[PDB]
């Protein structure tokens, strides 16, 4: 009902990031300065996971989805992961990832340049799917279809990492980068139509009130 032709719904927001300057600033529309308020959440949720347990997650190939120039590879993946994948529409961002990155850039494994709504990791690949700041440009169905892709190319133990903006109450509409906010209600449906567990739901704390708020969720 928010969606009038998807056609039209991927093609003005592929545009969109074309004209985007490869910056930390630019990946995150000028919110820049929260970047390491960000990385450092995820840090403490992620180990969750990490630290010892029954199910231990590894820690030899992770993913980035959505990734940019790499801001999260950078900064919270390659730290801790061997070998990192990463998938974007924009070429323009891989290629400015390579300098981005710098010296441990050369660990990041493979750069995909597709859609998610086209992508498909590889059976039996990765430990970490992370999925930041990219779901609102997804139809509810490619997004249900894309995690169910990515169900299958977790490691045992592997799990799939959500961090997004979520409303309050409804679906907000944000034409001016095409995309859509959903509220947490809408999410969970899409999480459990894809046959995934919720495994954890955190909420990002100090951050600024004109901004969406944003929640992650812990899947496998
Ligand atoms: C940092 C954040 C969370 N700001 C935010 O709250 O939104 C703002 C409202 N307005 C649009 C996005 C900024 C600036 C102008 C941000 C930046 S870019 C982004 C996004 C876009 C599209 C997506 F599909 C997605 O998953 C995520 N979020
Ligand atoms: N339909 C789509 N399929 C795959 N990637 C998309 C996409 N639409 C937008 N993107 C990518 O999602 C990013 C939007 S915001 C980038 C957030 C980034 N993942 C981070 O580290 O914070 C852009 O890099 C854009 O290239």
């Amino acid at each position: 009902e928010v969606i009038e032709d998807e056609k039209q719904f991927y093609s003005k927001a592929k545009t969109y990031w074309k004209q985007i300057p490869p910056t930390v600033d630019g990946m995150l529309g000028g919110y820049g300065h929260i970047s390491s308020i960000d990385i450092n959440s995820s840090r403490k949720f992620l180990q969750r996971f990490l630290r010892e347990g029954p199910n231990k997650t590894g820690t030899s190939c992770a993913l980035d989805c959505g990734a940019g120039i790499g801001r999260i590879t950078k900064r919270l993946l390659l730290p801790l992961f061997r070998e990192v994948d990463m998938v974007d529409i924009t070429e323009d961002f891989l290629v400015q990832a390579k300098t981005y990155l710098g010296e441990e850039g050369k660990r990041v494994r493979n750069y995909f340049c597709c859609g998610l709504q086209d992508f498909t990791p590889e059976p039996d690949s990765y430990d970490v799917i992370w999925i930041q700041w990219v779901i609102g440009h997804l139809t509810d169905q490619h997004l249900a279809e894309f995690l169910r892709r990515c169900k299958g190319s977790l490691r045992p133990n592997g799990i799939i990492v959500i961090k997004d903006n979520m409303a309050q109450e409804g679906v907000i509409l944000d034409d001016v980068d095409s995309s859509v906010c959903r509220d947490l209600d809408v999410v969970r449906r899409i999480i459990c139509s894809a046959g995934l567990s919720l495994l954890a739901e955190e909420r990002q704390e100090n951050l600024p009130d004109e901004i969406y708020h944003v929640y992650s969720f812990a899947l496998r």
